[PDB]
């Protein structure tokens, strides 16, 4: 029986949060195994695009989950709370690792990894659910622990686990807040309880573990919010998305007006025609990306007008979705297990490279991807 892989995402855990004395369990795991200095997210540095990149090895421009909210000429609208969109395989390009696993006869069990609610290339995981808010830390940890312990024909080669709590605290209070730190501590402790349980079940010794985050988090201080309509008025273009990566589709005949107003450098953002976006972001070729894309500067938000008003103004907040090269956007990568190196540190690297490592650990043929297999070979024990 081959070694299982446990894949854990801590949404929005910034790379530097491992060095603050608030992650005793993860820090111990890192010391036992392999730790990268940091891992860069792909553009845009948002939750759905990057979780899906992690399990496919593809940039968002290639896998088609180009933002959390999208429009498509055939499929219509996509956003996180529209279940039949999120659950429709046609949005999701490439081949996520759970599909690869199931297609070899082996099984995958997922706790709410973006994409896992769809039948991507016709293949659901053996275990999965519709994400809902406020599930307890123990509920999910005990489920994952159960799925790792299963034998016979229900044996899982891949088990995935997701935590939203750090990300949520980051948005609400910022990355330097005591609330963000408390969330980090809580998630770390829960992972500690999972690892202890795995040892008691005798699954620890035969399970490889990868812990990642999808992106970091930057502080958004009071006064750092503008209206998307400050960028372009509604008569000349529609804001398809708000937040930090702002897509505009000019109204019919308004491309020139929209461009005259929007393109170039502004106070706290820059905008480009999608085909002209900075090449280093490897983004802008996908038809689902709006015609004009604006990138807010670090620590600034642009919101739909009705949000700006009910934005109860007072305190510090957080956001991601900024330039993936920024240290604030850096994610975590660490791993430990029987097939992985011990007491090793790796250079900073790009998140598309994780897929090739996982394919090897799962015994599946690597689907075509945007990553470099060389990068994480040093993470392997041999
Ligand atoms: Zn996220
Ligand atoms: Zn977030």
């Amino acid at each position: 029986t081959p070694h299982a892989l446990l894949l854990i995402s801590i949404d929005g855990l910034r790379a530097d949060m491992l060095d603050r004395g608030i992650t005793p369990n993860l820090s111990h795991l890192a010391r036992e195994g392999v730790r990268a200095r940091w891992m860069a997210p792909s553009y845009p540095s948002l939750t759905f695009p990057n979780h899906y990149t992690l399990v496919t090895g593809l940039r968002p421009d290639h896998h088609g989950i180009v933002h959390n909210s999208m429009r498509d000429p055939t499929l219509g609208g996509f956003w996180l709370s529209k279940s039949e969109a999120v659950g429709d395989a046609r949005w999701w390009g490439g081949e996520p690792v759970w599909v690869g696993v199931e297609n070899t006869g082996q099984h995958a069990a997922t706790w709410s990894w973006p994409g896992s609610e769809a039948a991507i290339k016709g293949v659901r995981p053996s275990q999965w659910r519709h994400y809902q808010k406020g599930v307890r830390l123990d509920t999910r940890v005990d489920a994952v622990r159960g799925w790792l312990a299963t034998d016979g024909a229900q044996r899982n080669r891949l088990v995935t686990l997701y935590f939203e709590h750090v990300d949520e605290a980051g948005h609400d209070h910022g990355p330097e807040s005591r609330q963000y730190a408390d969330a980090v501590r809580a998630v770390d402790a829960a992972i500690g309880r999972l690892l202890a349980g795995m040892q008691r079940d005798g699954t620890r010794a035969r399970t490889n573990i990868i812990v990642v985050s999808d992106h970091g988090m930057a502080e958004v201080a009071p006064g750092h919010a503008i209206s998307v309509e400050d960028i372009a008025p509604p008569q000349i273009a529609t804001a398809i998305t708000d937040g930090q990566v702002i897509g505009f589709e000019p109204l019919p005949g308004q491309q020139a007006a929209a461009e005259a107003s929007v393109l170039g450098a502004h106070d706290h953002y820059d905008c480009w025609r999608k085909a002209e976006l900075p090449a280093r972001w490897q983004y802008g070729s996908h038809p689902r990306i709006p015609s004009l894309v604006c990138q807010m500067h670090e620590g600034w938000d642009a919101l739909f007008p009705d949000k700006l008003a009910k934005r109860a103004q007072r305190g510090t907040r957080g956001s991601h979705g900024y330039d993936p090269a920024l240290p604030s956007m850096r994610a975590v990568f660490l791993a430990q297990g029987p097939d992985l190196a011990q007491g090793k540190t790796l250079p900073g690297f790009d998140n598309v490279d994780v897929y090739a490592l996982m394919s090897r650990l799962l015994g599946i043929p690597a689907a075509p991807n945007d990553g470099n297999p060389a990068t994480l070979l040093p993470a392997l024990r041999m």
